[PDB]
């Protein structure tokens, strides 16, 4: 019969820090991870700033030997994995190591890698392709790479669903526990699409800010003169652990996970429905879960990405869902800040709403100057606030109509 | 309690054909589906053969316009995707569709795409990159386009856990129906990656049989003269559906998927424990999933890649969770007709064991001329080998030691 999840570590590397503390810190001091980007020429693209992972040091966590072998997306996954797990204090054994498993996922995988590969075919021959490649770039790797690092025996796998990777990981490792198949799973996203393809191909789609000369103001989630998503690079991972298991170690539980719902738009390929039809389906799923009153819920980290038609979406999902509460609950897009993580999105967020009913403050949505027509909820423009919490909603969207909701409760 | 799925749908592109029947008459039959690869120049390749799809036509299932915008493993999925739904005679209601979903997944995803905007990016900059690249690239869009198409508001997800995704997308399908999250999922997976990247991938780690003279040849699971994996392309998809709904609407029952099981090897990145310690811990856990003894089993569809270390690993994964039952069972890799489709692999031998128990049939090892050290099961040998099969078992073990079984019964 169905078991209770707790959240009991987290790691992350983001815009804001090379681990949880320290991005949390630039949260909610309302502080923006948006820049230029350094690491190649963009002078022919149309967006040359994102959210970069500023100072990593992989040498913190593994030999320069096998990092090199690593696309950047696996990197930062390790990172964050191997943070929560410390975090977790939690002793893999012989007696516990079957049931412990990995579930991190991403957008795109090792982009940066497939296109230095494609440049080594295209310039010299196959004979240049590294034989790392393969191995270094798959998306199913930070769950292959930690099971090794750690001596993890349990369900090892990935999801990727595009911007809805992340929340999805989490909800489908906390069913894996609720179901018997694990006690315990390492559980998030990693991305790093901060490459000419990646850049170029969000770019040709038209997707992205081109806000250049002022990248801070960049990612203005609900502000009428929001022009889309801003790239942003790093990981989420949490350890996900069943509750009588947390209680029998003497854990700290940061928050229970209670809700986890997914639905399928099934109305276009990128666009979301401007009715938010697909989330409000979500959403409705999530807190059925959960078990919950919609008006318990306080405090949303919305997808809020700062496109035209996802934010509106959002807004009336939001509305429909929680009618009157709508009013009274708040709602942030962390987006304002870190920008889009894309796969990691929903890992980083998930952390964020577990801190924000920890901390009992909902962090601000920056940048939110002129709130646009019907954008008229309580969005924590500009500053962190204070207020209670008992449950937090973390929501993600992503391409394919695909649409995943989780549902967090303070555990006293 | 849990509720029982069952396969009412099927659908495939492979080497052997367009369809099942087309497929599986090739499989019977023990024809190789491996030929020189056509149409690219892989004079610089150490591998110049594969297993190819022949003949497909996309307009069959898409216009023109909207084919263009997808790479090939998108389409090969679709197309498998569609071919099950039709098989399973389902029709798709304002009462039904949030109850049905998708999880088609894929190992490498877009890579022919990738190739394909890298040649516009080095040669031209970013501005002759495809306003389609990201959707048209990415692993969740036959998930994504196929709940479009047909209205499917389900879970909507993709699994990419490399040469092991087929087998996981269906097990977790499975689980979605089993714990009451769906009454309907279209699983399995897609793959092409006979593009140069792939090609000289897998290549430049050696994994690759280099036998150009006799490419049929070459898929030699077992045999002493093995020299690694055939790359092939194509497409499985199932329809799974819960049973009291399946009987309601009068539906052709193929098979019971009655078990799944998951591990992790955490021990190496490509070769597997010589002991198979990981396959072994999985195939038994997914035989307690089903409440099945060891002795029950009938059928294995091997993994069975034709590498070195992959073929006897599960020799003595198979000898470990059997014992004195090992030798009784029939073990066969269709891999020596169809190649390894990766993470289509998983889809398309699930339908293969499916059929093993429809038509009471071990299909063939082809090519298993010389049993190595130890090699000593009944691997049907060169011909296919009718039997009582009431229990089949098919295995995927892949990158970062990730693993996956399914158990099914016949249905009567
Ligand atoms: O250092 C490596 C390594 C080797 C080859 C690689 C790679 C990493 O990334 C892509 O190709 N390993 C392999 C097993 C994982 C634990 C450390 C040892």
């Amino acid at each position: 019969s169905r078991r209770r999840v707790v959240i009991t570590g987290m790691g992350m590397l983001s815009p804001l820090g090379l681990d949880v503390p320290s991005s949390w810190e630039g949260i909610l001091a309302g502080r923006s991870g948006i820049a230029p980007i350094e690491h190649m020429d963009l002078s022919a693209y149309s967006t040359r700033f994102g959210g970069s992972v500023k100072g990593f040091n992989v040498e913190e966590y593994l030999s320069a030997k096998e990092a090199r072998k690593l696309d950047l997306f696996i990197q930062y996954g390790l990172a964050a994995s191997f943070q929560a797990v410390r975090d977790s204090g939690l002793e893999v054994t012989d007696a516990n190591r079957e049931r412990i498993g990995v579930s991190m996922g991403s957008g795109i995988g090792g982009l940066t890698n497939i296109e230095n590969n494609c440049r080594s075919l295209f310039e010299q021959g196959p004979r240049r392709i590294s034989p790392f490649f393969v191995p270094g770039s798959i998306i199913n790797m930070v769950s292959g790479f930690l099971s090794i690092h750690l001596g993890l025996q349990g369900p090892n796998y990935a999801l990727t669903t595009a911007q809805t990777t992340g929340t999805h990981s989490i909800g489908m490792a906390a069913r894996n526990i609720a179901y018997g198949e694990a006690d315990v799973m390492v559980a998030g996203g990693s991305e790093m699409a901060a490459c000419g393809l990646g850049l170029g191909g969000f770019g040709a789609a038209r997707a992205l800010s081109t806000r250049n000369d002022e990248p801070t103001r960049a990612s203005r989630p609900w502000d009428r003169d929001r022009d889309g998503f801003v790239l942003s690079d790093g990981s989420g991972a949490l350890v996900l652990e069943e509750l009588e298991h947390a209680r029998a170690r003497g854990a700290r539980i940061y928050a229970e996970l209670v809700g986890f719902g997914m639905s399928g738009d099934a109305f276009h390929m990128t666009a979301p429905p401007e009715d938010g039809a697909g989330a409000a389906r979500c959403m409705k799923n999530a807190l059925r879960d959960a078990g919950l009153d919609p008006r318990q819920v306080d405090y949303i980290n919305a997808h809020g990405t700062s496109t035209p038609a996802g934010d509106i979406a959002e807004i009336a999902a939001v509305k429909s869902v929680f009618g009157e509460h709508a009013h009274a609950l708040s709602m942030s897009s962390t987006k304002s800040m870190t920008g889009h993580l894309l796969g990691a999105a929903g890992a980083v967020e998930a952390i964020f709403s577990v801190l924000a009913l920890r901390d009992q403050v909902a962090p601000p949505t920056i940048n939110l100057d002129n709130p646009d027509e019907g954008c008229d909820l309580d969005l924590v423009a500009h500053e962190a606030k204070p207020r209670k919490i008992d449950v937090a909603l973390s929501n993600s969207f992503g391409f394919g109509g695909t649409n995943g909701t989780l549902v967090f409760r303070r555990f006293a």
